[PDB]
């Protein structure tokens, strides 16, 4: 541990290997680049202090880095134990972000940094699971006053923060960003979609195609990797509990039945519910033996543990980010990434050019409670649409793209009624 | 030839092939079958007056037949002058539905005909299109109390009657058929998708793979029919003017360009946009000799004929359905359907499962006004999700189907905010 | 009947819709095109006369009267008695083509018109199925001496003639014009991956999508059929007897299983085996309710009706080319087309620009056999590979396609052994 | 480091991770599992000596150790100096196999450590690329009479000994692995399709979706290449000498053009023709800032990298398996793993199952040639396609997927000429 009053790392010599790290994934996400760069000739955040719940890898780093260009003090803690690179936190250390992290830090130190990480006193917070923003709410109200506003980065996120706002509890406006188009068509589906099958080839060196893949939960990220599996060659059943969604795999190509009989012919299972308890002890007991495990959502309570190790007899430790239990029969099943998101645990998390886009939506929604909060109720709040659009065309730009345009005849005739057959 | 107070119909002696159609896509329309039970035992309709402009096929013919069973006394006309089977038509008349359509009827005759359905002083407008209650707005004011409201089947329908809506001149409550999950997910994306493909086929038997196939439009409809094109082996191009769905369309997989890149390189264009001109002039100069073009939207002013027609020096019918536009250059251009609903004109739209479900939402939405147009203002609304949830239950539970149910857990899980790491 | 010495046709006053088929589909024929042109300069069959039993439509039209435009005298009959377009047969009676064939023929009427086509006398013989050379050589020895030699279009034909071979009782050289590269890689997979689910549509109007889609067989047509099935949204479940192809419909993402474990879950089933009895009595006794069945393959033999017949209670017609087996659990399962090939039964065959590359190669064959039948034993030959190239180069370049080419140095690398690492 | 008469490897002490690997993968290699029961109950190889050059990974591995239980005495040299992993290689010096390999070694080491390889004067040569067997031909004749014949894995290997052959320089039979079905349908399609864009993954973080992807070459490795690019959302762009080979990208949905079009709007290009210089100097003028470029093939001269060093006015490397060649305008293109096999350079090659295909092929072919050397000429030869099926069916087993069997009846009807119409 390399820690002091502003920063604790595991070791600052492996800053170097961060830079290269930041500095590779940056070239590749012109819509932040966009953004750093009027950010760095306006400085709106001179003085304004942020505090960030982030998953710690290059592409964070380098919202944190344009957030701290546009004059920002900036402190960030992890957002998961286990996603947090320890090179590119030195190197964020480095660069006067007060970072507390350690990959494969305990609980306790989880919340000890992000007791650290609020101790700035921040205007803005940025989060990414909800937890800070609860933290906030329940162990530091005496900072709720000095606070304009948050924002959210993900789906499990915004639901714990919209039964906040239902629960009267709530004390200061949040962004809702996965609620943007630009965020959960793009992340949501494509992201999770590439980054969950990397992850999951990385970890196992297995092959896809001809495969059984059953994925648990058929929204935006479960839709994303069931098509992505099926671009792999794989055979994919959907489970799920709503009945639209259900239809709608179906009718995209995919089986649909329910967690008993999928567990009883799949090969590999990825959840992406947001739930908890989506695999349990009964269908770990109908599963093929050789079974490999992932969970795609936000938290670890999605593929039940506590019930594998019950199960077990013996629980080995056979690759990296392959944990084997084996059952009474001698089945051996396999959890990934201790069944945490698996894209960024076994990965490097999204690619460059999708977490581009989400994290520009980030900084605008930082720059938009700056901007906005005392007009904000403690309610949570979808970025304005003309933001979306705004990321949308740059990113169009940036890939050398020009669409058609809307002529002012078409405009009237769409607002019209009059013309008919 | 056929022709008198209670219906217009080219030859009632073709009955028995429209009722043969009739049955055979009734035995795949599970949901309409469940309704019409429901309604044969309750008779909500009794002494209840419906008038319906939709495509007159033997899907129509099942809904419209439901109603009558469900007591409704029935009249219709054609949604489209060319989507009208004359056959089906015969056996409606035959069954007292009171039909007042002739395939290939002119313009003319379309509202002449639309006005005679409408004698029977509908309680009731179902819509496809927005012309019979635009009609009724414009023409038969004298009729409005009598009206309880009106449902729409289609996007461009239900653009007109907002329209009418914001200009304070609609009159009476509008059920926004089109906009319910179980329709625009369904038939809007995998029934446009199936039958758009089937009527070019049909049409033309040319190759689909292996050509650039332009689709101009990416919402619902659009993305289906890029979507099945790439299914038959087709090389995609996206022309779109909203920022999110071109990029949308390149994560999807296909190329994005303007009207005009995409001119000079498209071997089939297909048009879904309901817009007006997103093909003309300065496009079929550019386009290459054979090129194919195919609208999918309502009306047919998307490829605008009268441009073709100018550029011209021949107009010849090599098929059914096929005009060729012989260019001055020698090229020939060919449009299809005479530029209207592809899927519709050169074929039988869209099959049988899909048009179950859009037309078991129009059924409940007819007994959804009929049960409260007293609480509604003549605005435009849309069915509760509660109708799309039962009606993918419905469907689900005919397929075999058994979905995941939710526990209670997990229920509370997710309404809760105090469950982070 | 339209009969005389000439020609037997339905109605010769069909002719001017048949001229109009024939003029459309050979707008998008270019390599036939091309050669028609080299035809029409050199006359290469000035003098030849050749008899052809292919299925009479319209690009089998383009064919015979490029054939004729080279100086042959042509006769045909039809290569299955359902296939026949009467319209397309009538022009070509007017042509001069001496033709018979009328749709619906008895077997009776298929032979003796295959008799009268073989009455011409034939130096070439063209063949789809081999049922013509299979005539020649059981009931018209009298005339093998004349017999320059024979082409066969298709996998089934083929193997009957290396059946010949093999017993020493083919009299004549054959070209298996079925083993032709630009012959079996595209006709057989991209054309009949097509052309049998535009059948399937046009004969039912049934969603594809979300059904669960069994192909027998998992060769080129199979994996062509599985291929498509897939593009529209099926879920595609493979049975095959060939092991390898077993595995690699697996790792293409298809359920394998056996007939009987298809037969109870499938919604459409396809054949495309070549085989005999490949569904039959047990099979059928296993289907859901309304289980459609179609066969691709080249005899009505792959299911095997006699089985439907005899399970059935009743057999009704509900729907052209739909045969409704109504069995005494009151289950309906429907055969389409007569189990006859659905492409060519219930639709208009392979598309355009796939019959011109596979009757690109027919007409080759016959200018092969024409200029090699003196050096050419009786055995079964395969056209040399520069034909398939010559093919290939003419419909990439008008297609306006310009591909790479190999540089000298890349030649000599690739004919090299010494250059390791 | 650790190096002496029996091996020569970076470090012992990685062993203990390299067998937790072989370990790994062994666990889904059911076929190879299969093999080596046999061979420890029959010890074919008892007092035979085989030498190896193959990629040292973990797959390999087991191959190796499965060969030395059936009594081989072994010894392995790399294929690639990249592809070495040094725990794996530790690991099979600790279970003695003699094995000479670091990873990154130069050029010469690698002809040294294959030198030390042959020391060991093998009967049979298990190669990969014909490095090795070229090798015994120029520099170690004085051992030729002791070689029974050796085995070739891949497409260029091949070409080298077919050149070798045609030469008359060939001295000993050889089995052309790869010519096998169990082989090149599998490994080269669905194996390197996988692993190609596992490796670009991993080196570079980057999004496929939405990307335009060159993929050079449509042979076996191509098609699963540009097959799993489209999996994975990008737009495929095909660039080929052949013309029926382009034809059927075409058909499968993919552009094509030539090299130089290509060039222009390619992201990520990647290599699968075993040519030479099929991107080079003005190719490489074309491309767009930031292109990716990434080799496939066997050897690191498909991308011509002397053309890029010239002209580069800064080579960098940014990240692992990326070098930078930075150009005079300013533009970065990448060239990813140095422009070697990329799958096996920047990730752990094929799946675990693919290998486990190859490598039973592998142990098949070393015990045809220890049974038939002798019956042989020195020649190059293809496996009996006994041994595919035989493969084959062992995986399918594996899976739980029973197939069809055929009839006597079928069997007979595939074998007559008879039954026609
Ligand atoms: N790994 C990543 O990088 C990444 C990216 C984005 C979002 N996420 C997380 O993924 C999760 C899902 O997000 P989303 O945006 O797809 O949410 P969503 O609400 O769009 O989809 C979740 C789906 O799960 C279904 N579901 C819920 N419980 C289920 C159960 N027990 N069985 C089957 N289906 C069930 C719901 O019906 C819904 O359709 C969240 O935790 C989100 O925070 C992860
Ligand atoms: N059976 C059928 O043929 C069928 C079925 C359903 C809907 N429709 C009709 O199809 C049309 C489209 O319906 P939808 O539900 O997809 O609507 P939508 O609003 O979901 O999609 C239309 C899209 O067109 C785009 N657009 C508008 N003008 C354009 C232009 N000039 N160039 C390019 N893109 C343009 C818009 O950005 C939008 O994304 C409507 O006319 C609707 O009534 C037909
Ligand atoms: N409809 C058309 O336009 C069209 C076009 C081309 C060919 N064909 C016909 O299609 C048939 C198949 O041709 P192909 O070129 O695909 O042949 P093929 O030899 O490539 O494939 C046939 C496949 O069927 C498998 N098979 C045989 N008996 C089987 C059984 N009982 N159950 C399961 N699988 C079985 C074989 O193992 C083989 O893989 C032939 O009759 C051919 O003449 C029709
Ligand atoms: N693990 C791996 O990375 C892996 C796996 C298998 C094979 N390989 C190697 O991949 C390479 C290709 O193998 P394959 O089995 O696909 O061979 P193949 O012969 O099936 O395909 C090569 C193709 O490249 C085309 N081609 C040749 N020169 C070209 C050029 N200049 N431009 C465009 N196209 C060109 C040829 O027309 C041919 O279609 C070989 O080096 C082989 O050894 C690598
Ligand atoms: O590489 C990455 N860096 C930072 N955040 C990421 C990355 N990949 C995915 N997510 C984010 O993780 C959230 C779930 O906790 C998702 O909302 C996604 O936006
Ligand atoms: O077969 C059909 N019968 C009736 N309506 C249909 C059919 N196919 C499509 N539509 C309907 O046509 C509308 C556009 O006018 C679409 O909204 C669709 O619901
Ligand atoms: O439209 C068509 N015209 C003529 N022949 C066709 C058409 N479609 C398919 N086939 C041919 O029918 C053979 C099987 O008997 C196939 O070999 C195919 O080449
Ligand atoms: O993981 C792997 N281990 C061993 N060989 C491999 C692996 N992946 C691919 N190849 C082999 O590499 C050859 C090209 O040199 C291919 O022939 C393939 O069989």
């Amino acid at each position: 541990m390399d820690c002091g009053k502003d920063y604790c790392v595991k070791d600052l010599s492996l800053a170097e290997e961060g830079w290269k790290k930041i500095d590779w994934v940056s070239r590749f996400m012109p819509v932040l680049q966009y953004i750093k760069r009027e950010f760095e000739e306006k400085k709106p955040f001179k003085g304004v202090r942020i505090a960030a719940t982030l998953h710690l890898e290059m592409k964070t780093a380098f919202l944190l880095l344009t957030l701290k260009a546009g004059g920002a003090e900036v402190s960030a803690a992890a957002s998961n134990p286990l996603s947090t690179q320890d090179d590119v936190v030195a190197a964020l250390a480095k660069a006067g972000v007060k970072v507390y992290a350690i990959r494969g830090e305990s609980r306790e130190q989880y919340y000890e940094f992000m007791h650290k990480a609020l101790d700035i006193r921040p205007n803005i917070i940025i989060d990414d699971g909800a937890d800070m923003i609860s933290l906030v709410h329940k162990e530091r109200q005496e900072m709720l006053d000095e606070i304009w506003g948050g924002s959210e980065e993900t789906t499990t996120g915004v639901i714990r923060l919209r039964a906040m706002e239902k629960a009267g509890i709530l004390k200061f406006p949040v962004i809702a960003v996965n609620d943007s188009y630009m965020k959960y068509l793009f992340d949501n589906r494509y992201g999770t979609g590439q980054s969950t099958w990397d992850g999951i080839m990385r970890a196992t060196n297995l092959l896809i195609a001809g495969k059984n893949v059953v994925v648990v939960g058929y929204g935006w990220c479960g839709r994303g990797i069931a098509m992505r599996a099926r671009g792999l060659g794989a055979t994919v059943i959907v489970v799920e509990v709503d009945p639209i969604k259900a239809l709608e795999a179906r009718m995209d190509g995919f089986l649909v039945m329910d967690m008993k009989e999928a567990a009883k012919i799949g090969d590999i299972f990825v959840t992406a519910t947001g739930n908890i308890k989506c695999i349990r002890r009964e269908h770990f007991e109908l599963m093929k033996d050789g079974a490999i495990m992932a969970n795609a959502g936000h938290f670890d309570v999605e593929i039940w543990k506590p019930d594998l190790e019950k199960l077990a007899v013996e629980i080995n430790n056979p690759r990296p980010n392959v944990t084997e239990y084996k059952l009474k029969d001698g089945r051996r099943l396999y959890l990934l990434a201790d069944g945490r998101l698996v894209n960024l645990v076994a990965a490097d998390g999204h690619p460059a050019e999708i977490m581009d886009m989400s994290f520009a939506l980030q900084a605008k929604a930082a720059e938009y409670i700056k901007d906005n909060h005392e007009r904000l109720e403690p309610k949570v709040y979808i970025l304005p649409r003309e933001i979306d659009e705004m990321v949308a065309r740059i990113k169009l730009e940036s890939m050398g793209i020009k669409i058609e345009e809307l002529t002012e005849e078409q405009k009237k005739y769409l607002e019209s009624w009059e013309h008919g057959t």
